[PDB]
């Protein structure tokens, strides 16, 4: 029946501009690091508020843990003891790039490459001759940071993996006048050098990360999905902080957005900062026993999407609502249909072969866990495509859940 027809202008205008949001978006953040300042920077505003320079805890705060750059927080007390559980959403940040080796300036036959290393999963010959991106953070010989974002803005040149007819990203030609070895290692270096301060082995530490350059569009003559690097959960991380964002008013069950990175399979930050809560809401009575017990009553919701079909009755398929994952807890599942069903949240089931890590070490903790996130074709591309639809029913699923 396809969700679309039952709507009105209205509601369809409301999807169109959330999903432009969405776009200036993915468009611009890109990495892990990218993604959480601007969570963290939408967080600012809004009113919430650092966990520290708060030693009060009531229903309505808005919060906010910062793990290391690369994850977040952001928590809302709710009304209910938070004891007897609360409902989290964690989405990761990170997605598949390239990495550049911890020595990876080079020169082959008189050009200079950047080594790199497949993150993620790569789709190799995807990735040849096309507009790439270098993004990173460098730290120089006196530790003092420097941040690099080249390839997209404007008259910003790109950087591309040659074909014919390993992974290196060209990086520059013509030569320096110099005795010296390599000429067009030098010339390059000194370029760098002049314009960021950059010596070769300031590479060493330092994180740079090569990205498909270019900005998201929209796919088809309806303009009815976006194509666009990073939706493997982008798309989730976006809508879960959307839905949790002041967007509503105190909740009953306090409301965590966690937003987690892959890299750090984080793993015990939950602990951490949960119960750092509960130690703020009992003071000279806080007690490890709680936590456990706040924990073992809370549900959440694992993000990360899912794949659809190209070119069977438990497969998603585009803008036909958001699937319920469930990879090869009834009750729980039950609680999702009659939440979704209740406010009319268009739904799918999904079944996978080979998101799944985040799903276990939630459930590890006590949490019920299930699997809910769009869907996406030719993924793990530079170009994923997802229906916008299914973008503003994903942030209904959540909120709607948030607020049980």
């Amino acid at each position: 029946q396809n969700p679309w027809i039952y709507l009105n202008e209205e509601e369809k205008n409301q999807i169109l501009n959330f999903s432009e949001s969405y776009k200036k978006f993915i468009s611009k953040f890109k990495t892990e690091r990218e993604v959480t300042a601007y969570a963290l920077d939408k967080a600012k505003k809004l009113g919430f508020i650092n966990a520290e320079e708060k030693k009060n805890l009531m229903p309505g705060d808005k919060i906010f843990y910062t793990c290391r750059e690369k994850s977040v927080a952001f928590a809302i007390i709710g009304k209910n003891p938070i004891e007897d559980g609360m409902n989290f959403i964690v989405s990761h940040t990170d997605s598949p790039r390239l990495d550049a080796k911890p020595s990876p300036i080079s020169e082959e036959n008189e050009l200079t490459f950047i080594k790199t290393n497949y993150y993620g999963g790569i789709k190799k010959y995807q990735w040849l001759s096309t507009p790439l991106s270098i993004r990173g953070v460098v730290f120089l010989k006196n530790g003092e940071k420097v941040e690099i974002n080249i390839g997209d803005n404007e008259n910003d040149p790109v950087f591309v993996i040659p074909d014919i007819l390993n992974l290196k990203i060209l990086i520059g030609s013509l030569p320096i006048e110099t005795k010296e070895k390599n000429k067009v290692k030098l010339a390059t270096l000194q370029l760098i050098k002049e314009k960021y301060k950059i010596e070769e082995e300031d590479f060493v530490s330092s994180e740079i990360e090569i990205v498909p350059a270019g900005t998201a569009k929209d796919v088809g003559f309806d303009k009815a999905l976006i194509g666009a690097y990073g939706q493997d959960d982008k798309i989730c991380v976006f809508t879960s902080l959307e839905s949790i964002f002041d967007l509503e008013e105190t909740p009953n069950k306090t409301a965590i957005c966690f937003l987690v990175d892959k890299e750090e399979i984080d793993s015990r930050y939950l602990e951490y900062f949960v119960s750092d809560m509960i130690f703020k809401i009992k003071k000279s009575e806080y007690n490890n026993l709680h936590v456990q017990k706040a924990l073992w009553n809370s549900k959440s919701i694992s993000a990360d999407v899912c794949a659809a079909i190209n070119p069977e009755q438990n497969a998603p398929q585009l803008g036909y609502g958001i699937p319920i994952m469930k990879y090869t807890d009834a009750e729980l599942v039950s609680y999702i249909r009659q939440l979704l069903n209740k406010n009319n949240i268009a739904w799918q089931v999904a079944t996978l072969g080979k998101g799944g890590t985040v799903a276990k070490f939630l459930a590890g903790y006590g949490i019920r866990t299930i699997d809910m996130g769009p869907a996406v074709i030719s993924m793990h591309s530079p170009m994923e495509i997802t229906s916008k639809f299914d973008l503003y029913n994903a942030y209904l699923a959540y909120k709607a859940f948030y607020r049980e």
